[PDB]
């Protein structure tokens, strides 16, 4: 009703907001942040730093695909020339990406993408088969952000700046839209054995679950 | 010093200080904004809507390369299931990929991605070629959002989405830092004609060069 | 070099010296094409090759032709073609790092982390032959749960997937069990088909 | 079907009756295999084929081809190959939606458009061969415009790029004339191919 006035409108008293309490208007980048294009709340916001110190890779279900070109030559950018010391990879709740890729119905293209959901939903079947089925779309979020992170520490890129003794730590958060808060998965990485003791210690905790949803 | 705990510290006195101020925590996307993994005031914030209006993609320089599966499957999701009207293309001014774009040093892998902003150069090399070396830059980031908006409307998903009756426009803005405001860059499509005919107008007003600037 | 001036010379002298009907998966490491191997007549091979064969989820260039393939030359036969000693296979199962093909070749591994009980109650030599038949089934399944292959499935065109090993020391195709018409089709011979693979002849446990 | 346990009967009587130096980037339409119009000995090949023989700046499948030949084989010469009626060529040609394979053909549109006032005075019947030539001479532009590549020739790699089409009609192929073996002769013989390609000759202006 048109949707692209209003929003021209509500940037131009924005600006003119900012510009009435301050002088709002160089900066480098201190983390690469990988999250979800169905997250509502921004990363700059959630995290409350300082703007220009996130670079930011927004895709669907926050995936680090082992051969999609643009998610590894951002990474490859952040780690090889920006010199970012920090990976961040953030999923969250009510996360629609893992909703699709969980529903049967074929949605097209995109199916494809969550084709890669489905593997990691298939590889932790075990867990997810024996949880209630209304709570693995829950588990199955933090799993994929654990799977994620482990696929970045993985990728050539981040091996080799490992190896030449580069420092670089990888992490793993879930966003939660219901505290604030920000929870780690216990996938975190400073080198290729730190990856591998992390994610293997971090399936093996997801994999406890609470009594009243098991059979 | 370190930069995790702080960001950590500045999550949860964020989450407390908005539980403090209300109730601070469904909403369907409007709007999808493909932006630049560099730019550092977020779409969500810059636009000032409702969280959760925006569904967001950003890579490096903004980019909708023809066989990007990662941004190809998002626009898919966003037209063909969620049902969003309107694409977003939003370029930046101080814009990192741009530049690294530009500069001819190989930084590796993402060299190859920015190829892509290369053959836009060359493409526009008479006008960015007769404009003085210091001001190309800000060409090319207004330019090339002109060419990823074309590039949209010419990908398979959006010519059928116009081909069966749906609603669907396509935009190109820039940001610019330095005053706050979204700045319209004239390729605005709902069809493949209006695609085109729009294109080739913000091609040719675009090339008319400030005197002070030429040979 | 001389190379080049070698090969167009040979080109000449072969030449004086003298549609598609399937769509064809097989590696970029294997020493003989399809058209010989099958004897099929020039032009009804469409040829796709890349390393180990691959039909990775998101990979534009293979989904392309596959796409192209099936909605527009209207084939409805597509072979993925694995083979023995595959350099790509062996490449994917060592601890080097090599660069970018690493990541190309880390979908291999997950393959062989999938089946790596299989894998871990089989003689390391024999490793690579398994990993190599395991391969071409995940592929062939991987293919059948594209939304491409299933939507034809789906609004009714006659499709079938195929899923072979050439083995070089003899010159046989050897079908590897996993071959689809439909979705219900594809889960029963992949699942079949492990489970065959599963069950471990003797001078080939460890 | 009878076709499949046809193509079985004729590998099992064709085997009865009976390291790699090239990287070849040919197209998946083509109907002569490089080793037979090449008449290579088996395994000097090392081959990727996709629709319209691309080198698309983003695609992984390509560039790590490219990459683990380069790097890891240690090959020395990369040929792409174009030929004479590529239905490639002529789909990307068409206004013909396609589906997803159009996304694949538009850096083949972007080619067009880029030589367009050539290709606008040339005959209609003459632009898909024309277009299947400057083709070629843009993806070896491509190749040698990779980090992978770049990397190679900077730090000492003999490596040489070569663009050549095959046309059917004679079974010979023909060098469209760039190539390169480092970064600056890969702009003057790309720049002379573009050159040479624009002189026409009067049976082929419009
Ligand atoms: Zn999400
Ligand atoms: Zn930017
Ligand atoms: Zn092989
Ligand atoms: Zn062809």
């Amino acid at each position: 009703m048109d949707k692209i006035k209003q929003l021209f409108a509500n940037n131009y008293s924005w600006a003119q907001r900012m510009k009435e309490e301050n002088s709002t208007y160089h900066q480098t980048p201190h983390y690469l942040w990988i999250g979800c294009s169905d997250s509502r709340v921004p990363a700059e916001k959630l995290t409350n730093l300082e703007p220009g110190e996130l670079f930011v890779h927004r895709n669907v279900a926050n995936q680090v695909i082992h051969t999609d070109f643009n998610c590894l030559s951002v990474v490859q950018y952040a780690v090889d020339v920006l010199k970012i010391e920090h990976i961040i990879i953030c999923g969250h709740t009510n996360c629609g990406g893992i909703h699709a890729a969980m529903a049967d119905k074929d949605l097209g293209l995109i199916n494809n993408w969550l084709l890669h959901i489905r593997d990691i939903w298939f590889k932790h079947g075990h867990l997810l088969g024996k949880l209630s089925p209304e709570k693995r779309a829950d588990m199955l979020t933090k799993i994929n952000v654990a799977e994620q992170v482990y696929n970045l520490g993985r990728t050539s890129i981040v091996k080799s700046a490992w190896e030449r003794g580069q420092k670089l730590s990888l992490h793993g958060w879930v966003f939660d839209v219901n505290d604030g808060f920000l929870v780690d998965q216990g996938v975190m990485a400073t080198s290729r054995e730190t990856l591998e003791i992390s994610y293997r210690n971090a399936i093996a905790r997801l994999s406890i679950l609470d009594e009243e949803n098991i059979l």
